[PDB]
């Protein structure tokens, strides 16, 4: 028996159903490209269930009794088991609409709304974008300049090298300040497409003005190709810098997307939880909090809108406990 909420079950990094989950996730991604959030969620939930299964699915009988497996998701798995290929998935892969939306949404600073607008305006290629630079934000221009590197998977060793320079800069600016790797790499991934670091200090307030000092140090060492600093107002209400680092390599260098976020230590457990992902895990964890416990969970806190009260967490463990969930370490949140 398989819990319906992704936050109520462990989902390891590696699993037995990658071909089936990948296919369902193509249909999910395509649905989101068309603005069908409902269909996206449905396909993502089906895929996530397969990632939690402790055995490979070899016959359609194994879908029986699983949550989130309606007719459409089931037919997709059936066709892959029976024919090795799913016609609908193959049509999506070959579609100009899907290929273009994937191309554009992968660029730094481009989301679905923008990509869809560009598609409707007749843009198809990266050179089409470069030919219309009046249409681009500074982030997008930087994303296009570095797109080859930025589409190259980031390795765990790259992440290690990056974490060292960030830690050096932080340590030199403010002794006692800490840097914590979050995102998929904290969940144990060996490759990824960007790198996220969360920065805090044990004495609330000592972190004020730290981020610009860190970026100054890194910029002076030649490690920064692009930097956009943003003051506080899902991590958008924290002070943050959107960066492209120039990562040295032997006789060469590679551009790498890195976000740095500063959180006051009181909000650190919530920021860490939020930014550790996976995207589906956190979506479901927030849904659970709201639907089951009537609490609003976000990257800054856990709030009862009716009592106007906040929960003081010291750790991620505290948050799970308060919600009545068994704790899952980051490597089991790969939903
Ligand atoms: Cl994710
Ligand atoms: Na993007």
């Amino acid at each position: 028996w398989m819990p319906a909420y992704a936050c109520q079950r462990p989902t390891p990094l590696t699993h037995h159903n990658t071909g089936l989950s990948e296919a369902l996730e193509i249909l999910a991604e395509a649905a989101g490209f068309e603005g069908s959030e409902g269909r996206l969620l449905t396909f993502c939930r089906a895929a996530s269930v397969l990632k939690a299964l402790p055995s490979p699915v070899t016959t359609l009988s194994q879908l029986q009794g699983l949550p989130h497996f309606g007719e459409h998701s089931s037919r997709v798995v059936q066709e892959l088991l029976e024919h090795g290929v799913c016609e609908e998935v193959e049509r999506v892969r070959r579609s100009e609409r899907y290929q273009t939306m994937k191309l554009f949404t992968q660029i730094f600073g481009v989301g679905v709304k923008t990509a869809d607008r560009w598609y409707r305006e007749g843009l198809r290629t990266l050179d089409d974008l470069r030919e219309q630079p009046q249409k681009l934000t500074q982030q997008q221009k930087a994303g296009l300049q570095h797109h080859q590197d930025l589409s190259t998977p980031v390795l765990r060793s790259d992440v290690d090298a990056l974490q060292q320079v960030v830690e050096e800069a932080v340590g030199q600016a403010l002794p006692g300040a800490t840097v914590t790797l979050t995102g998929g790499f904290r969940r144990g991934k060996l490759q990824g497409h960007d790198v996220d670091f969360l920065i805090t200090h044990p004495k609330e307030g000592q972190e004020a003005g730290l981020l610009p000092r860190v970026m100054c140090r890194l910029q002076d060492q030649g490690l920064i190709l692009y930097h956009q600093h943003q003051h506080s107002c899902h991590m958008d209400a924290f002070e943050r810098s959107f960066c492209i680092f120039r990562l040295p390599q032997p006789g060469s260098w590679k551009a790498v997307r890195v976000d740095l976020v500063v959180a006051p230590v009181s909000q650190f457990p919530f920021a860490l939880l939020g930014w550790t992902g996976s995207k589906l895990f956190q979506r479901e964890l927030r849904r659970f909090s709201r639907k089951e416990k009537g609490l609003w969970l976000n990257s800054h806190g856990l709030f009862d809108p009716e009592q106007k009260t906040f929960f003081q967490a010291a750790s991620e463990e505290d948050i799970f406990r308060h919600l009545g969930l068994e704790y899952l370490p980051p490597e089991q949140r790969n939903a």
